[PDB]
């Protein structure tokens, strides 16, 4: 029993969003993970009403310490962030994350959780911090929004999306998966590299499953990772992920939630239903 | 797509016990819950250090409120509560019980964590609250330390146990399972009824950490949930969490995560005993 994972992302005490997206695939992959909290709140954001609170910075310094204190970090090898519902914990963070590299290699998947279709669902404050937390990752996961904010380039289409990568790759960014950019009822989903001498970069498109979540991208992020984790090469992983998730999809009721409980037994599939196209 | 189960508990980012246990085994079985926290923080008070804050009142009334407004619990069958850092949750707690059950038939098992090995872990003003909380539970699941906390009497014998047992029901609480009683060097299990006229007491002798308990009470509800018969759903639970830590190296931590698939296990090894 060590710790390979530390995953910094919100909470919900209902449904399935962020960090209890992470629970649920990580434990099921059985891969011992911290999960510190930067919310509590009852149900997402996109319920009638919502309660609770964004964790306070002292808070998570708190946190942070006595996991450092008590060696529980140590062994850590992966590190993922997504939501934050203030700056200052961005900021503590990459101050964080800063130190867990410099002694050894961790690999750091930032999910730059700020908002979609078009909308923001985080404070102004933490898109800047956002822009400061991705130089230091070694993936990135934004939806098109998402990237289309971090770049100021708009991002309606795969050669846009490309352009705007490239921009994150200058910065020092080696792999950003593009996860949603709409093409009439088809995703397409890109990865692309800073290195395209030595890899290629790709595209799937999926079909659409007229839907919602953003459960959704949250759980593409830890089958992703766990896959990762397992040793599966990144297109293997994205392709298991994503198909994954469509069936997912295909299973869930409601559109208020992910029916991400009830798939437990399936989210280890290794189905890779989609096609790989190279650019 | 529905919550059947409402829990309120502690959380550990690192590490098992209190509704992090909780998530573990109830996501295991499948069963949609709702997990309201008691307190984030970063591991359990077994090591030096405990990061992190309990949650605060005015933060729990929003999460209570939103949940009941969204109608996310109208369809809640049971309920759980565990650990609480201060009084003030433990009474909004019990104001919250009584307007799930004036209007609906839920099923409470509180888990009145307070302390063990003789010794409290909570503040004193959570032990009193507790002792008003507990007469709302319809089961309830200390051990001999809290059970002695709560009544007054000395715990070291079934006999004892019992007569704990008789203050309690005639408070109104209609099930109490003891769940561990240092009988001699033998350890026992006691399930008391209020009711032992369509019940029948028994113990279950067991053989002799952190999260340990919760784990019983997550797997314990787990199998009511599911339709097991008490009798058998607590051999289930014991059987299965000695799986756990007779696998479980050292004492930091239960292996739970590495004992995932053997959490829904239906071995019952021990023997029920009518008394
Ligand atoms: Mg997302
Ligand atoms: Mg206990």
């Amino acid at each position: 029993m060590t710790n390979k994972v530390l995953t910094i992302s919100s909470y919900v005490c209902s449904g399935f969003v962020g960090n209890r997206c992470g629970m649920i695939i990580l434990d099921s992959f059985q891969i011992q993970s911290i999960f510190v909290l930067t919310t509590h709140l009852a149900n997402h954001t996109g319920y009638p009403v919502v309660g609770g609170s964004g964790v306070l910075l002292n808070d998570f310094i708190s946190i942070m310490d006595s996991l450092e204190v008590n060696h529980l970090d140590k062994d850590i090898e992966f590190l993922v962030t997504g939501y934050f519902p203030s700056s200052d914990l961005v900021y503590e963070t990459i101050n964080r994350v800063k130190r867990i590299k410099d002694n050894k290699k961790v690999y750091f998947l930032c999910d730059p959780i700020l908002g979609d279709n078009g909308k923001m669902y985080t404070k102004s404050e933490v898109q800047d911090s956002m822009k400061e937390l991705i130089k230091y990752a070694d993936i990135i996961t934004p939806n098109a929004t998402e990237l289309s904010f971090l770049t100021g380039l708009e991002v309606n289409s795969v050669s846009e999306a490309i352009k705007a990568c490239h921009i994150l790759h200058e910065q020092g960014i080696p792999v950003i998966l593009v996860t949603s950019i709409k093409e009439g009822n088809d995703i397409i989903l890109l990865c692309s590299f800073k290195d395209t001498l030595n890899n290629k970069n790709f595209t799937i498109k999926i079909p659409r499953i007229e839907g919602d979540f953003t459960g959704v991208g949250d759980t593409l992020t830890y089958i992703l990772l766990s896959w990762i984790i397992k040793g599966i090469p990144l297109e293997h992983a994205v392709n298991r992920a994503i198909s994954t998730l469509q069936t997912i999809l295909r299973n869930t009721v409601g559109t208020a939630e992910i029916n991400i409980i009830n798939c437990i037994p399936y989210l280890k599939g290794t189905e890779e239903s989609f096609t790989i196209t190279y650019i």
